[PDB]
């Protein structure tokens, strides 16, 4: 049989090629996330002297993620669809603040707006990578896209440097170390989506 009769819009995609863009994906914004707020920390932070201590809030750890690869194992679920829905959803709000402020900011007008504009593009990307794998590895679920919330950045006007600074340094980190994370879960996922030696 034809592989998309007459021509549809929406018309059939293979998981495996999904899958394997939305694996390769997320790496995109590992190097997003990393120079995006490495040449933010060498410009504003650099050697502030304040931002050495281990801070990493992450609004998303919240989430019932796998505490490490042995708990991962042992959930095999659904979760990890939902998981990642929750992650790249949470980051999609912080992502928009940054571009904004990062627009207005003649120090950062174009230079860390170019990583900002496209890593709040690509995030979104994963998430219909996801949403169809997930509809498709589990066709019980109907809609799942549960996030966390978000209560930093109360007000972006902070002119301060050094309070400002915390602002972008708890999310910019936090940013690349969760991206890391939705990142990792498709390479175990692939353990048993396509191949099943990978991870």
């Amino acid at each position: 049989l034809p592989i998309c009769p007459g021509g549809a819009a929406r018309c059939q995609v293979t998981l495996r090629d999904l899958f394997d863009r939305a694996v390769v994906l997320s790496h995109y914004i590992h190097n997003l996330s990393s120079e995006m707020f490495s040449e933010f920390d060498k410009r504003y932070t650099h050697g502030r002297g304040f931002i050495t201590k281990a801070i990493n809030s992450c609004h998303t750890s919240s989430l019932a993620t796998p505490e490490d690869k042995e708990q991962a194992q042992q959930m095999n679920q659904k979760d990890f669809l939902s998981l990642i829905v929750s992650i790249l959803r949470s980051w999609n709000e912080p992502l928009y603040h940054l571009v904004t402020e990062v627009r207005g900011m003649q120090e950062a007008p174009e230079a860390i707006l170019s990583k900002a504009v496209e890593i709040e593009e690509q995030t979104k990307r994963l998430l219909e990578g996801m949403e169809l794998i997930v509809s498709q590895v589990h066709p019980e679920t109907k809609e799942n896209e549960i996030y966390p919330v978000w209560s930093g950045l109360p007000s972006l006007q902070m002119a301060d440097e050094e309070s400002r600074l915390s602002a972008y340094y708890n999310l910019l980190h936090c940013l690349r170390r969760d991206s890391h994370k939705i990142d990792n879960y498709l390479k175990l996922l692939k353990c048993r989506i396509i191949h099943n030696n990978n991870c």
